[PDB]
């Protein structure tokens, strides 16, 4: 049997291309104690692989690449997982994961889809479900806005906001994206950054200010909210995706002193840290999932193959949907 | 009786007859006045959290006087208090935000400073937003100025490193060997990375910002997991003709999922009793410092008034009238 891996070959500078990655193959080992072997079955690709290349170890060169994913256990050396289990974990970039489960967790695929367990039941919802709530702490009534609002982060994110009676703001790219949000997902406005000016659309959608900002885009766009918050606005700091692949230095929020203005607070989050909140946070998301209450959308490209190239869509704005590759 | 006052024209000295307090007002003869850097901010056009000085108007000044008259049932003649007296003899018109201080606890001017609007910003920016502990590492820009030295002093009583940024040796000798700051960082002569690499080990658990500035965008690199920032000021951005410069490192936030917090201090006015009281015992035993730079005669104000940029008032500056 072959396991297939992307490696990591070479540090990227800005966009990382071909030749970042180098395509291997292996022959599949055994696990040792305390350790388990996983057939992947889809793997999440994530704005933050491109870090990965901070909040936790860089991958090391010619190692297989960094990768969260879905797959089926064959066998468990670990008291935690018996064969045949299927587990939500840190699988890599190949097509079999073997080591320590450390903060696997088991997914039952009779509930719900596969890939599902990669984004509104897996880490993108809890990504939303966490920082909204624990940090953004949205009231009844509040104007809450949300940046890459059409991804899978800012998209379950922009549907609790609503389910918590939240007046919720999308700021995404392109007419069908900012049509998805309205018509689909219930959001109350829409704003394409992509074709009309931000400013001009924030007067018109947040005329008395904005209360929550959660932010996954970072850039002009996060300067340009900043002129319009609230007193005692919470801004997210959730991700900054429109820097990630800068060859240059990170775009800085000259509009910050809002926060002074405003008496408002700005916080960042990592959504592991709530990992001991898990199950509570997955057990609520099912059941508003279950009502109708919230929609979960996947965009699943097939191949191992294909990673190095379907990784770039999220940067191009080429996603529609939380960005899964099928093994 | 005659009121000298200086009103928005730079300004212009005015001589105007004494009036006399209305229902609801009170009149006071002004005795010290605070010239404080927001003074700058209040000239400006755009939002900010208080509404600007009108072309004309009497200048905007906290002060310290005695009531010589109320038509307030919160007022007796011979109360002293705290209040925007403006840049006059006498303040004439309602006590908004006015409120007693006892002359006993101690002298006047240091109701304009530890005991006043600056000293207050440190005790609540500091404990509310950036709630030190005990062993935490707390870095203070502006520290040798009137919010930094406060809230320095009270991050040293909490149990905290206490580590200041200031302009010149002479400052930086001043935070560590008079206020007992633990270390003492010179922006002016020193590289600022290696200075807080050097003093703060640990990293930074609690940034107390007045400055901005490359200041803060330098600290967002060695700060702590889950340290807090508190905007305070951005002193070093007031005078700019164009936009405020902004936090390339701001990053480190989500890093270190750490929270950057602005606050003003009359939002925490109903609680300023507690808080006034507290800082009275620490002054009064002798664990916390206030220095007040005090200046005679009214007339003087506008040369005066030219030092709150330059960096040459030593302690908080204060205008006798
Ligand atoms: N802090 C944590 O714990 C944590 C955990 C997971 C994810 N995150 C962060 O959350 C954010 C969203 O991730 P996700 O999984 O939900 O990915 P996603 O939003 O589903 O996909 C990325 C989206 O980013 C937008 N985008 C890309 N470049 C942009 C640019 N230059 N300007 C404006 N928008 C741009 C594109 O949307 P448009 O086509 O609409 O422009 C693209 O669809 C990322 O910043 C990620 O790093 C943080
Ligand atoms: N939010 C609120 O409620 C509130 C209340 C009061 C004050 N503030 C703000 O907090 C700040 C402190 O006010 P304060 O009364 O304590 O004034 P201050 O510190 O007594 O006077 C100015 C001090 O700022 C420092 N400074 C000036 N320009 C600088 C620069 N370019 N780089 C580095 N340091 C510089 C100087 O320190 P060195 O001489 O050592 O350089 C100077 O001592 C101001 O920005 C003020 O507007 C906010």
């Amino acid at each position: 049997q072959i396991n297939r891996q992307y490696q990591l070959a070479q540090r990227p500078s800005g966009l990382p291309g071909r030749d970042t990655f180098s395509f291997v193959e292996t022959p599949l080992g055994e696990p040792a104690e305390g350790q388990i072997l996983v057939k992947n079955e889809y793997l999440s690709l994530d704005p933050a692989m491109r870090g990965w290349m901070s909040y936790i170890p860089p991958v090391g060169i010619g190692e297989v690449m960094r990768a969260l994913g879905v797959g089926k256990v064959l066998v468990s050396k670990h008291p935690g997982f018996q064969a045949g289990d299927y587990v939500n974990g840190a699988l890599g970039v190949q097509d079999y994961f073997i080591g320590e489960p450390k903060g696997f967790y088991k997914v039952d695929p009779s509930r719900a889809p596969l890939p599902r367990y990669l984004s509104a039941l897996g880490m993108t919802g809890m990504t939303a479900y966490f920082a909204l709530l624990d940090v953004g702490q949205p009231k009844n009534g509040e104007t809450v806005v949300i940046s890459g609002a059409a991804g899978a982060v800012g998209s379950v994110a922009g549907q609790i906001a609503r389910l918590k009676g939240c007046r919720v703001v999308g700021i995404a790219g392109g007419a069908e994206k900012c049509r998805f949000l309205v018509e689909e997902l219930g959001f109350d406005g829409a704003i394409d950054y992509k074709n009309e000016d931000l400013a001009a659309g924030l007067k018109r959608e947040c005329p008395k200010g904005i209360d929550v900002f959660f932010d996954n885009v970072g850039g002009e766009i996060l300067d340009t909210v900043l002129t319009r918050i609230a007193f005692k606005a919470r801004i997210v700091l959730c991700g900054a995706i429109s820097q990630y692949n800068n060859k240059e230095a990170v775009r800085g929020p000259a509009n910050y002193l809002s926060l002074l203005v405003n008496r408002a607070r700005m916080e960042g989050m990592v959504v592991m840290d709530y990992a001991q909140r898990f199950p509570e946070g997955l057990k609520e998301m099912a059941t508003w999932l279950a009502e109708g209450k919230l929609q979960s959308r996947e965009d699943i490209v097939e191949g191992l193959e294909t990673f190095p190239e379907t990784l770039l869509k999220l940067f191009s704005g080429e996603n529609f949907g939380k960005l899964v590759l099928k093994v």
